[PDB]
């Protein structure tokens, strides 16, 4: 119906915003944050401490972007996988990512992994952005030690 | 056409497949690998190794059951979301699991997790699940303790 006609207008534009998500690099990084909600929620839901790194609204969105920029300075997403889903307001990335990592009083280190990203999007912006990860991965980047589970 | 009538019975079968999967608990976990093809992968793709653990094939695949069934007594998936996508051959799926872990020599412990899951399909079986947790929960419940990450 008319529903449809939303609902397919809907997929087809938050898909662009998905692919522009993923494809910035640089400092345009600094902007990518306008192409959330207001009220929008990005971050990391699989940590050491078990909670999600979550950062609510796009102004503290585009502070974290700065602190982003200078941890991770060449980060690049690859190996793109789109996930269009039965809900034209949701989508799902399955990627890699890789850079340098500069942590303060850690060592540079080069940082690689495995990621799945979830989008769900209100009026084409993007309303929650969710990344997940291996955190083992990033310890060694560090080198800090990974604690071997003996199967 | 002909090759949309074929996708479209791709979609809602493979969908009852990822259904069944999810549900599959107690005893009936020994008969789960009956979904895969022959030639199927099955596994954790989230590992302390950084390398994935892949079973491959429906014969290697039973037999693992049994270690899980051994070591995973009574683990349940719970808060399922099963997400279709443009390929009627791959589905992802969000949930939670949890149940015992009886690793030998850690003692009994209470283990839950966020997982995703990705199922591939392949003439209605599924040609390779697989399976992305946090391995940090997994330390925490064998009383490993986990490194911090100090950002």
């Amino acid at each position: 119906t008319s529903e449809n006609r939303a609902q397919v207008a809907a997929r087809q534009h938050n898909r662009k915003i998905v692919e522009q998500y993923m494809h910035t690099r640089g400092e345009a990084r600094l902007k990518r944050h306008l192409l959330f909600t207001e009220d929008g929620v990005g971050g990391l839901w699989t940590t050491d401490s078990g909670q999600p790194i979550a950062i609510r609204g796009r102004e503290k969105l585009g502070e974290h972007a700065v602190w982003s920029l200078q941890c991770f300075p060449d980060w690049v997403w690859t190996d793109i996988q789109i996930f269009e889903t039965q809900d034209p307001n949701w989508f799902w990335v399955e990627c890699r990512g890789e850079g340098a990592i500069v942590f303060p009083g850690y060592p540079r280190g080069q940082y690689r992994n495995h990621f799945l990203h979830s989008f769900r999007f209100e009026n084409g912006l993007i309303k929650e952005q969710r990344e997940f990860m291996n955190p083992c991965e990033q310890f060694r980047s560090l080198g800090i030690e990974v604690p071997e589970v003996r199967r």
